[PDB]
């Protein structure tokens, strides 16, 4: 048994991470508990296409720098988050469509790329590309109108930008076996695999809340996935109100499937996450472990 997540996750082979925010580094509670935790850093926003290149072709990993930098002279790798999504697009590339923006899509991912290449375990190459409901659609968005292409084009940009990173696309409400949505993501993930797509792995988000709960059904959506010859991870996790059975029931769930490369979740205090009412994280406000805590712990120690 190990006395902090990261180290009890190490264990078996795993990683327990979290979102780190660059605005956050100089609160010296946030910057101890995050170290002494956490050995998988994600930057909350500092690597998303808007921070990274805010105008086209003009690169500042100023911000991201500072959370990369954070992260290994405090011993954690990083996962790299994201280098195409709909979301927090600079305007520069909400204005551009069809070609255009294929090859500013494909200019993106090999300038982050190459910035850390052979430094990041896991991209989050493609975010979101889902359509929530009953329909399994895409995602309406200027990528998504290029052309159905555009995800694996992503793809495979990134695999030759740098062949050392596991290649993962991420997305949210993909967890519960039995939705919509995730079979979309199913059928994505095995095509790909079918045609020679290169992909490694899939992120589960795990915002679990009332709308969209928690199932124990997660262990298979979790088993199948691997089946496809995919690693998993869960990249994003926070439930409403933090009940502890459910964050135990999360932790086993990875715990029971191999190719579950370990756990992230989006922030280290209550007060850190962007859905802070929702009180869905480890840590209270002033830094001490609630519940949901020793429940993970525990799990991670059998
Ligand atoms: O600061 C928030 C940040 O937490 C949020 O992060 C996203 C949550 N939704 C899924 C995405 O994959 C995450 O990047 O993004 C919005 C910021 O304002």
């Amino acid at each position: 048994a190990e006395s902090t997540l990261g180290a009890a996750a190490a264990q078996s082979g795993r990683y327990f991470g979290t979102a780190i925010a660059s605005g956050r580094l100089s609160d010296s509670t946030y910057t101890s508990i995050a170290g002494r935790e956490f050995n998988m850093v994600t930057a909350e926003n500092e690597m998303k296409i808007d921070a990274t290149e805010p105008q086209r072709g003009q690169f500042n990993f100023s911000s991201a720098d500072r959370v990369y930098n954070w992260a290994v002279q405090n011993g954690k790798q990083v996962r790299g988050h994201t280098l195409a999504w709909h979301s927090q697009q600079p305007g520069w590339m909400q204005s551009l469509s069809g070609s255009a923006l294929r090859q500013a899509m494909i200019d993106h991912i090999n300038g982050v790329m190459a910035h850390y290449k052979g430094k990041i375990v896991q991209w989050d190459v493609v975010n979101e590309a889902f359509a929530d409901g009953s329909s399994g659609a895409r995602r309406d968005s200027n990528l998504q109108r290029s052309g159905n292409d555009w995800i694996e084009v992503a793809f495979r940009t990134a695999r030759a930008a740098d062949p050392s990173a596991k290649l993962c696309y991420n997305d949210y409400n993909v967890e519960n076996w039995t939705w919509a949505k995730t079979q979309a993501m199913y059928n994505m993930v095995r095509d790909f695999k079918q045609r020679g797509v290169p992909i490694d792995c899939v992120g589960f988000q795990s915002h679990f809340n009332s709308g969209s709960p928690y199932n124990s059904n997660f262990r298979t959506t979790l088993q199948n996935f691997a089946a496809l010859g995919v690693d998993v991870a869960i990249t994003e996790l926070d439930i409403q109100g933090a009940p502890a059975s459910t964050y135990a029931n999360v932790t086993n769930d990875c715990l029971a499937v191999s190719r579950c490369l370990g756990i992230t979740v989006w922030g280290v205090r209550d007060s850190d996450s962007w859905r802070s009412e929702q009180t869905p994280l480890l840590f209270n406000n002033d830094g001490s472990k609630k519940a949901a805590y020793t429940a993970v712990l525990d799990a991670l120690n059998g």
